[PDB]
């Protein structure tokens, strides 16, 4: 079936970010709730139907760590990007009412985003391109999915002008044009220490800081820290040996000697999260009271 603009019915609002909002929505024809994102594109008309056209690819993208999708039509004045309800949402959102989150959950997340980024990969030939804790999403039923990759070189471009002070881009991608599917990489384990932590992992923690948890920087400041400073370690003692060699491999400033999907599927990290047994679910819906 195909969606249409009148066929929908707001329910609420699941949130807002700087490229546009989404709403939770119910599709009033086959009674399903969705996730439906609007992005207001002051666009000529001819391009937006390239846009639209390149979103269709969404609907062969499916995978069990990729957000399910529905539907991508131009309304009024905005494109719609029409998705499965995640009812845990992202990452982000539970980061904050977790505080912080538990090596072992972030050891299945790690496994999660790897076959996400894998599967773009290996069946579409992609790259992700904005990884971070609010595009990693979660449910109720304990699933872990990647949401808003770059599926639409148009979309992308009509997105190149807008940031925000916290980034997520590898050194390489701040420096320059020539970055590439490693650049996720570095934002995975950017993404894991903030949620290791408990906040933006730039500037470091201090010492006494960090014996507490167990201003802003200014747009240039922060960015040249990323480029110039060393990456940012995650505390010893508290973490495993092997997740913190495993962010490490992450975080390695040159791109070519970073770590990758592939070496990263086989490491000692992934390998024990993996054997170990974990109820995500129990863990996701009681932190956020939602089970
Ligand atoms: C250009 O990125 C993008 C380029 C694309 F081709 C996309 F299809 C998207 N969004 C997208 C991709 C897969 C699913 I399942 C659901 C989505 F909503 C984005 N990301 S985004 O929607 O969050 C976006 C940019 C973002 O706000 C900047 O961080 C465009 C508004
Ligand atoms: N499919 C979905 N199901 C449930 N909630 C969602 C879904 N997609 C997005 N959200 C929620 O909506 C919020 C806004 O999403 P959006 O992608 O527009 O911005 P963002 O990723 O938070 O930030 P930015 O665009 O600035 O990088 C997210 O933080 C997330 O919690
Ligand atoms: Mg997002």
């Amino acid at each position: 079936m195909e969606l249409k603009d009148d066929d929908f019915e707001k329910i609420s609002e699941l949130g807002a970010g700087n490229g546009g909002v989404v709403f939770k929505v119910s599709h009033k024809p086959s009674g399903l709730v969705m996730a439906r994102k609007l992005i207001h594109l002051e666009i000529k008309p001819a391009i937006r139907n390239q846009i639209i056209r390149e979103l269709q690819v969404l609907h062969e993208c499916n995978s069990p760590y990729i957000v399910g999708f529905y539907g991508a039509f131009y309304s009024d004045g905005e494109i719609s990007i029409c998705m499965e309800h995640m009812d845990g949402g992202s990452l982000d959102q539970v980061l904050k009412k977790a505080g912080r989150i538990p090596e072992q959950i972030l050891g299945k997340v790690s496994i999660a985003v790897i076959k996400g980024l894998t599967y773009l990969r290996e069946k579409h030939k992609i790259m992700h391109r904005d990884v971070k804790p609010s595009n990693i999403l979660v449910n109720s039923r304990g699933e872990i999915k990647l949401c808003d990759f770059g599926v639409s070189g148009q979309l992308i471009d009509s997105m190149a002008n807008s940031v925000g002070t916290r980034s997520y881009m590898s050194p390489e991608r701040l420096q320059g044009t020539h970055y590439s599917v490693q650049s996720d990489i570095w934002s995975m384990g950017l993404s894991l220490v903030e949620m290791a932590v408990g906040r933006y992992p730039i500037p470091p923690p201090d010492a006494k800081e960090l014996e507490l948890m167990f201003p802003p920087m200014a747009i240039f400041e922060l960015l040249d820290y990323i480029v110039n400073e060393p990456p940012p370690k995650l505390p010893s003692g508290v973490f495993s040996l092997e997740f913190q060699d495993f962010v490490n491999k992450c975080l390695i400033k040159n791109p070519a000697e970073r770590a990758d999907l592939k070496q990263l599927m086989v490491h000692a990290f992934i390998k024990r999260s993996d054997a170990e047994e974990v109820d995500f679910a129990g863990w996701l819906c009681s932190t956020i009271g939602l089970n």
